[PDB]
């Protein structure tokens, strides 16, 4: 009688559906979600499209299948890999699209059929953020699917500008606040405390490291939310995903870390700029351009030092990623420039102003700033020069602690 | 009026021969060496040979185009030559092999196999000539280094005549490549083992604690930096008779002393109660705590077991599963002549309780991780202990 997908959506049960995706994937089990709807107008044409339950695999990047949608045109088959019916970051539908009108048989002069394609491309792209729309209002099942897909997520928040902004409603993250679970970027921003004009991230590998890391000390204990990116893809992210809500992303890693000014808290940390200052050009001196500038944290409580990176450059987690990637593709590293924030308010800082303001020709001094210095990119994420000499500067600073002899 | 490979060679300039291999892969530059022979026997059939300049980038398995009494047949023969060879490019023109087949009929491969077999020998032959000239064998193994230790992995059967062209960095040989020959002629007589790292660069190896009761004891050790070596040495066993031992491993044999190992002895039995402590303070952070009779400059340092990964393999094999996200033996040495072994075999058996004991336990064995070329379960917990340390180190 009629195929599976021209009978129309709510006449269908979903094990139905679920015979006829095992029979088109031959996957094990049924579909995840499924979206079926059909178009009139200039165009004519039918649409079904599958979610598996299982992220199929990156295919080699061959691209020898941009898509799996088998295509039809008036209720026969045509193609099984449609280059340009779906935009890359789609490939894991599976599904069929029977079209009514297109021109099959073309020169390049027929750009037509080009057009009917961008068309049905446009409203194949929508009816599927409509589905992932859909999905977002049940919290729990969602889960099943942003585990597997939230890496394709993320990639057309890069490439889609156009669709940036929904995208970015369908993303969840791990926040200080939400200690185990995974919240969205409209949540985030009910939780924020006014004047506050800025939403928090981090660029790390795991969320312990992140959530314990020195970065985010003054901002948990001013009782703000901070977002924890872990995954390698978030790194290119936030590179295009300028904006949500009107609210800016800033990332603790990087210098110049704007915080709210209360009873004017930069008077106090503008006494601690002028008083520490002499203690900052030192290090940057004992350091030689090792750093390329010396400031006063304005971001540190129980550390005494971090290193924060440069504003327009590459971070910690790039460093590690781009550097770990030339290991595969054998090459030179090429051609990452950091900046070092002291915690004025430790004892180790204030002690260290005391002994170099005091004797900064003192080759134990010299020792102590190289020393945290050294722990200090430990603490933020990135390798060091010559691990040994580190090793070595240790077991003497545990010479000063115990008997010297 | 008569095809290139089957005029008699040394009546070929080698302009002749660089025109023609530019004729055969387009490359832009002359080849690099040429090895030209004929066979007859059983069967009959010539080849002509090339190694590229330019190491190329490697399913193609080979690019020898092969003939059958001066007729093309096919350029992509897949069992024609060992995958480590690929870069060779030439011909290859028999006389007698037969083309169609029945599959019972393997006798096709057993032609195969012989040409196979000699194209490797004749191979190996113009390597091991171009071992003579020093630095145009280094214009060679620049590019193919990684194809050589790639034939020991696979070719056992020539695991041998391929580790006579391996070339390393040493810590006698400051900037030059050595052979392995040489390294025997420099052994004591007393001494059974070659030594030998692996490691990242050359100047993270040479300044290693491993290597530290090696340099003041008058022996070489072998810098392995390239991350193939890993996999090398694990088919690697032995060259010249002396077997080789890695500097990360456990079980580091050595020229038995003028039976000073007594006092290695003594050390052994004085420290073994701080090794005792320093076992239970890590839990399970380490298999197992012996005194050391490797070290010299540092206190202690994380060699790995002898069958298990290295701190190499660790770390290429970690960085490497970030493609896949999948996500996946440690033994620590403490060296008895230091002074921070000494002075915590006292705070230990005084109170071994003290907090501060477990604070120097702890952070001896994180930064001993760091120094054998591990990555850090929480660096800020690190941290926060080197920074009490530190504290320490001045008044609280
Ligand atoms: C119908 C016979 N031939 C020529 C061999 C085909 C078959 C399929 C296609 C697909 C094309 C094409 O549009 N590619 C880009 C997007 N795309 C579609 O819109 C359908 C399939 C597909 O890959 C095309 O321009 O010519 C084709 C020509
Ligand atoms: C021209 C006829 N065609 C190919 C279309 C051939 C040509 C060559 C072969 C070689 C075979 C063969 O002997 N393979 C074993 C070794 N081998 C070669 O000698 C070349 C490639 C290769 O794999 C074969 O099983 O079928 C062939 C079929």
């Amino acid at each position: 009688t009629k195929p599976i997908w021209t009978r129309n959506p709510d006449d269908i049960t979903n094990e139905e559906y679920g015979e006829f995706y095992k029979s088109l994937t031959n996957d094990w089990e049924d579909h995840l979600a499924v979206k079926h709807f059909s178009v009139e107008g200039q165009l004519e044409f039918r649409a079904l499209l599958f979610v598996p339950r299982r992220a199929p695999f990156d295919l080699f990047e061959n691209r020898k299948k941009k898509n799996n949608i088998k295509l039809y045109v008036r209720r026969v088959f045509i193609m099984d890999n449609c280059e340009e019916l779906i935009p890359e970051y789609l490939n894991f539908i599976r599904g069929v699209v029977d079209s009514e009108d297109l021109p099959l048989n073309i020169s390049r002069e027929m750009l037509q059929q080009s057009k009917i394609l961008k068309v049905i491309r446009k409203n194949l792209v929508k009816k599927c953020l409509e589905l992932f729309t859909e999905l977002a209002e049940d919290k729990e099942n969602y889960k099943k699917f942003y585990e597997q897909f939230s890496k394709n997520i993320k990639l057309g928040i890069h490439e889609d500008s156009q669709n940036r902004k929904k995208l970015s409603e369908l993303l969840r993250y791990y926040t200080s606040a939400s200690g185990d679970e995974m919240v969205s970027l409209k949540d985030y921003c009910t939780r924020m405390k006014e004047n506050q004009k800025h939403i928090y991230y981090i660029t790390g590998e795991t969320k312990d490291q992140v959530a314990n890391s020195a970065f985010v000390e003054r901002l948990r204990k001013h009782g703000l939310e901070v977002i924890y990116m872990i995954e390698p893809i978030d790194e290119y992210c936030v590179q295009q995903l300028k904006e949500f809500e009107g609210k800016t992303l800033v990332s603790v890693t990087k210098e110049g870390l704007e915080l709210p000014e209360d009873e004017e808290e930069k008077k106090k940390q503008e006494e601690k700029k002028t008083k520490f200052e002499n203690l900052c050009k030192i290090m940057k001196d004992i350091l030689e351009k090792k750093v390329e500038k010396v400031v006063v944290s304005n971001r540190l409580v129980t550390s005494p030092c971090c290193i924060v990176t440069s504003t327009y450059g590459w971070t910690a987690n790039m460093e590690r990623i781009m550097k770990a990637q030339a290991l595969r593709d054998n090459s030179t590293m090429g051609y990452a420039k950091k900046h070092l924030e002291i915690n004025p308010d430790h004892s180790i800082i204030e002690t260290l102003r005391q002994k170099a303001e005091a004797d900064k020709n003192d080759k134990s001094v010299k020792d102590l700033v190289i020393l945290l210095y050294e722990t200090a990119l430990l603490s933020s994420g990135f390798s060091l020069e010559d691990p040994q000499t580190h090793a070595n500067r240790i077991y003497r600073m545990i010479k000063l602690g115990l008997g010297i002899d």
